[PDB]
RNA sequence: GUUUUCGGAACUGAGGCCAUGAUUAAGAGGGACGGCCGGGGGCAUUCGUAUUGCGCCGCUAGAGGUGAAAUUCUUGGACCGG
């Protein structure tokens, strides 16, 4: 079922935060990355949109993904925290320090934290105009 | 008839005092030369992530988008991860 070896040491998972605006996803997976343990966005533990993204929303999430994973035998965490990235913005949305938080406070080891947002070495036009969005 | 040069007119064969004759080198300009210098220009040639598609490998059935006023796929697997 699970890696029942050596029980005295750390079975280590990797932790993908994708933490836009609208958003949080907490992304347990391989630690190549291949294989996915549970991924619990912060929508699927609100209805709705606004608390999408709230801190609240992530912290539950980021709960269920450690029981989920400490079911399944995982012990410790590496992190990679992105934000949205590309030619949009690459400051973590709200929910990613409570998810790393709640993930933490939860019985679960971490590992190595490294920042992951895709940055171009130069982009595509964004999305707004030369005028920016005016609202 | 014929009076060659002393207040003129051409073919110019020789030589000499010419103090023999070219201002300077613009805190003007052009040009040369020297070692550099610059996201200056043209041509060719490398590289970088990002984005968007595409093919594979893993699920609740959610993600997008705006301070909760919606359009936008789906046991045809989106978003996410590799």
């Amino acid at each position: 079922l699970g890696p029942q070896v050596a029980e005295g040491e750390n079975v280590f998972g990797v932790c993908h935060i994708f933490a836009s605006f609208n958003d949080t996803f907490v992304h347990v997976t391989d630690l190549s990355g291949k294989e996915t343990i549970c991924r619990v966005t912060g929508g699927m533990k609100v209805k709705a949109d606004r608390d999408e993204s709230s801190p609240y929303a992530a912290m539950l999430a980021a709960q269920d993904v450690a029981q989920r994973c400490k079911e399944l035998g995982i012990t410790a965490l590496h992190i990679k925290l992105r934000a949205t990235g590309g030619n949009r913005t690459k400051t973590p949305g709200p929910g990613a320090q409570s998810a790393l938080r709640a993930l933490a406070r939860s019985g679960m080891k971490i590992g190595r934290i490294e920042d992951v947002t895709p940055i171009p070495s130069d982009s595509t036009r964004r999305k707004g105009g030369r005028r920016g969005r005016r609202l």
